[PDB]
């Protein structure tokens, strides 16, 4: 599809058996999801920007379904105000910016 | 152009006659630029970032060129990790997400 930017580009995703709403975010290096359980080992990470930094848990090799497109990669879990699909997963679904 | 997301989608912008590097950020509602001198009056604006909310300066109807494309619109000035071109101006230049 082609998604315009008049409003936030929100999509439904499936992660860890749960449906969530998330923002397709080209400014995000990482994918960042609100608190939830994920399988496997994790390690702590800090990410930051406007308003400062938050601590998150980094899980690797997590499968996410985004608009019918399955992709695998690292997911950070923590107190993000909005679920974010970042570049590490946007690349996997072949998402580009066009103008 | 078509910009893939394997690296940060950084482009050159021109604002106040000066070239700067900025990030095309679909997650950002607004355009936020590092401290610089802009003309006219400003109004207060609160924006919510990954780490929390901050106040920035809002300048309206500012001329800005993004990857060679001309836009005229609202630019916020404040402490930002990088210069950010958000949805307000991405929409002006006809930028869409495609997959
Ligand atoms: N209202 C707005 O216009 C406004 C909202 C949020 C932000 S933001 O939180 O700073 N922000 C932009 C951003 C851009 C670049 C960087 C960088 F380069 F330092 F890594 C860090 C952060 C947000 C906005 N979109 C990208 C980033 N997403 C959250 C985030 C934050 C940090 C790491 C992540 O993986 C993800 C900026 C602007
Ligand atoms: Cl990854
Ligand atoms: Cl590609
Ligand atoms: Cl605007």
């Amino acid at each position: 599809p082609q998604i315009t930017l008049w409003k936030r580009p929100l999509v439904t995703i499936k992660i860890g058996g749960q449906l969530k709403e998330a923002l397709l975010d080209t400014g995000a290096d990482d994918t960042v999801i609100e608190e939830m359980s994920l399988p496997g080992r994790w390690k702590p990470k800090m990410i930051g920007g406007i308003g400062g930094f938050i601590k998150v848990r980094q899980y690797d090799q997590i499968i996410i379904e985004i608009c019918g497109h399955k992709a695998i990669g690292t997911v950070l879990v923590g107190p993000t105000p909005v679920n974010i699909i970042g570049r590490n997963l946007l690349t996997q679904i072949g998402c580009t910016l066009n103008f």
